[PDB]
């Protein structure tokens, strides 16, 4: 909650209109000049240490992407910094929970952004 | 509410990923396929019987519609049937608060949805 507002707040800085879904919907809602971005925050860690989202909470949010063309991540609060995970990085497990390995790592805000920026750029050209 | 559930499910069982604004961003921001529209719910009439949208109000979806690159309509409930006007198409009074003229009676949910996938084409194609 805390790390999500500084998040929104953030995007909104960064030019994005921002909408938090209401009390499955992704948590984060950005967009910008046409770009959608859909970012989960830190869902959460399982018995080996391992981020996890849950089957039906990440089979809603990856239905709420694929319907809106929207790209998603999980959004991952370090203490240190905070790291987004593009959602097909994920793996599926056996139980069709879906878990962050480790190599991963994500984009920091600004690479995040980034790939926001050159699709409008290519969107523009 | 009434209004914005039931426009909130036909969008959803025409294709369309939704959110509602919590509790000043569009009332629905609907999402199709990279398509961004944003609705805002039948805001209201004045001594004239004209439909308006209040200036902050008006002033914070427009912001939003430009920011994200969505298409913002205003959706006006009638006791007959429900018309949607892009927002571009409503007056800005000589107080900055912003009215739907008569005449317009804007798109219904078919033609939006049509505007909607027409843009996908496009894209696609």
């Amino acid at each position: 909650s805390a790390v999500e507002r500084n998040i929104v707040s953030r995007l909104r800085d960064k030019g994005f209109a921002v909408v938090r879904a209401p009390a499955p919907i992704p948590d984060i809602i950005a967009l910008k000049n046409g770009v959608i971005i859909l970012i989960e925050m830190k869902s959460r860690k399982d018995i080996e240490g391992k981020i996890y989202v849950r089957r039906e909470q990440a089979e809603g949010i990856i239905e709420f992407a694929r319907k809106s063309g929207g790209s998603l991540f999980l959004g991952v609060k370090k203490p240190g910094v905070l790291k987004f995970i593009p959602f097909e990085k994920l793996r599926r497990t056996e139980t069709g929970n879906y878990v962050a390995d480790s190599e991963i790592e994500g984009l920091d805000l600004e690479d995040l952004v980034r790939l926001v920026e050159a699709k409008i750029s290519r969107t523009l050209d």
